[PDB]
DNA sequence: ATGGGACTTTTTGA
DNA sequence: TTCAAAAAGTCCCA
């Protein structure tokens, strides 16, 4: 809500290091080192230190090379404050407490500082930077004004479009605004590297930058107390021809941050594992990936020939707008007021499983079946209108296209009452099931099912076998977007590009998975067998992929 | 009190 | 008319 997130000392020491390590103050002894989001400034501090140490290193240098009287260790703090150091902030007692702070640091002409109090998307910038660090605000599509909103549609269409984020625009902004030459190094969520929304922000930092260096945390813990997923990222746009990319990827999820005084002795140590990336060889998709990761990739992607999405259609769970509205208990007395028509089985992602769906606990009152007010007033009154207010505030119901107690996007019955397969929307593995019971659910809950034409061809067994087996978890954990710790996203735009093949080993999958299938709906399941006949099955389908 | 695991709604642009 | 993406996630407990 204040807009103002501690990053950790370390990662502050290590991106300025990064920005100011190798700059020759002779050469150049007026930096431009801007904080885009400098807030309480805790970069601008460690900037200030950082050149406070160079420019005392090597004042005599400056005091041979340029006017003498100007270059004394007196006058370092004035010309850093004077020429170096620049910020930018919306919050007005951040930006005091940060000029306090500098002035601070050690009457006379009231030395300015370059502090500004406003929207650094919205400021016209008189001169470009050296040097640009700081960590952007992260704001999503639901927790961002519609007026600012359609701002950013309008100046920032290049990177920012549907369910774009707010730092997209400052990755924008900050490559804009960068001097040519100069080194830019930033801390924002580790999601734009595979997100669909950030394909557009992706193109441009490839077409505009030369990207350093990418430090991926994945589901790490960097900020306390933050439910986001961290990663930084170092580019520059000086004149080079090799366009190749460190990545710095975290092997420990749980790993604490304070295991050394340097970030650097954690990218260096065993907890951390380095590989190049040619950006040149870069497509929409950012595919940071080892060697041996790389090659697993490629053979499956060449060997199958099919993919999910040419053989099935997918779907999204029923958003019904206030749950507690439409769902219900199964063992509720409320539910004999409503016949069994309007009566759903209701599921949730823990309830799906490997190959088979949980009993359902929950019911769902598909109240679209209900013609008007009048005829089924007791269910109107006593179940869904204790929610009437809320279900007003919808923005269908605000417009007229939706009736108060009718289900904001109830979708089509048929394509959930009919077999298919579901898979929860965030899960630690690929968890695929057929579902036997025409169950409903929420968009926490994806759905597919096969093409009539790829019946002959392809059978939910099998898919299920094959998608659940190790080695498509791997594969589709190659491109998967990481969330969190011991979270993938497993949604549409990724799973329904998972490439699918067909071979001798077809039926003997299809047996395997219908066994494990049977053993699981056996009412005293022992399931050692279960992960006998998964190995079994692991191995085959390593042998039709020749890995 | 914090840290970590189980679990996941509906607002929103298109 | 109506699809699907989006964690500065959210909640609970030792």
């Amino acid at each position: 809500a204040s807009g103002i997130y501690y990053t950790p000392k370390i990662i502050v020491d290590y991106i300025v290091k990064k920005t100011l390590k190798n700059h020759d103050i002779i050469k150049n002894p007026y930096p431009r080192i801007l904080d885009i989001s400098c807030g309480c400034g805790n970069f601008l501090l460690e900037v200030y230190d950082i050149l406070y140490d160079l420019f005392e290193e090597n004042i005599y240098e400056l005091k041979k090379k340029y006017d003498e009287n100007y270059w004394t260790v007196d006058n370092i703090h004035r010309h850093i404050l004077n020429y170096c150091i620049y910020g930018a902030d919306i919050d007005e007692k951040a930006i005091s407490i940060l000029k306090d702070s500098l002035t601070n640091k050690k009457d006379e002409s009231d030395i300015k500082i370059n502090l500004f109090c406003c929207d650094s998307l919205k400021k016209k910038w008189r001169y470009k930077f050296d040097y640009i660090v700081g960590n952007p605000p992260y704001i999503g599509h639901k927790k961002l004004e519609k007026k600012y909103k359609k701002f950013l549609l309008e100046k920032y269409s290049e990177v920012y479009k549907d369910k774009a984020d707010l730092y997209f625009c400052f990755y924008k902004k900050i490559i804009d605004i960068l001097k040519q030459g100069g080194i830019g190094s930033v801390i924002t969520p580790r999601y734009f590297l595979e997100s669909l929304s950030g394909k557009d922000l992706r193109e441009y930092i490839k077409s505009n930058v030369n990207v350093q260096e990418i430090v991926d945390f994945l589901g790490a813990n960097i900020f306390k107390n933050i439910g986001v997923s961290s990663c930084i990222l170092t580019f520059d746009k000086k004149k080079t021809k090799e366009t190749y990319i460190d990545v710095f990827k975290i092997k420990n999820e749980d790993i604490c941050i304070n295991k050394f005084e340097t970030l650097e002795e954690l990218l260096k140590s065993s907890k951390f594992e380095h590989f190049n990336i040619n950006q040149r060889l870069l497509s929409d998709e950012w595919i940071l990936v080892n060697k041996d990761d790389e090659t697993f990739y490629n053979k499956i992607q060449e060997k199958c020939k099919y993919s999910l999405e040419d053989i099935a259609i997918s779907f999204q769970g029923i958003i019904t707008g206030c749950d507690k509205a439409f769902i219900l208990s199964k063992d509720d007395v409320k539910l004999n007021l409503v016949d069994d028509k309007f009566l759903k089985c209701w599921i949730k992602s823990k309830n799906i499983n490997k190959y088979i769906v949980d009993k359902s606990e929950y019911r769902l009152i598909y109240s679209n079946d209900i013609d008007n007010e009048n005829t089924n007033k007791r269910i109107l009154d006593e179940i869904i209108g204790l929610y009437k207010t809320k279900l007003e505030n919808r923005r269908e119901c605000k417009s007229g296209i939706r009736k108060w107690y009718e289900l904001q996007w109830g979708r089509e019955k048929l394509f959930f009452e009919r077999k298919k397969i579901m898979y929860p929307y965030k899960s630690n593995e690929n968890r695929f099931a057929i579902d036997y019971d025409n169950n409903f659910s929420s968009a926490d809950v994806y759905s597919f099912f096969i093409k009539e034409e790829y019946l002959d061809k392809f059978s939910y067994e099998y898919l299920v076998g094959i998608l659940n087996s190790s080695v498509y978890d791997k594969y589709f954990k190659i491109t998967a977007k990481k969330m969190s710790k011991n979270i993938y996203d497993y949604y549409p735009n990724k799973v329904m590009k998972i490439r699918i093949f067909r071979d001798n080993n077809y039926e003997e999958i299809e047996n395997l998975s219908k066994q494990i299938i049977s053993i699981l709906l056996n009412k005293s399941i022992d399931k050692g067998k279960v992960e006998k006949l998964q190995i079994k099955m692991d191995n085959l389908i390593m042998d039709s992929l020749g890995i």
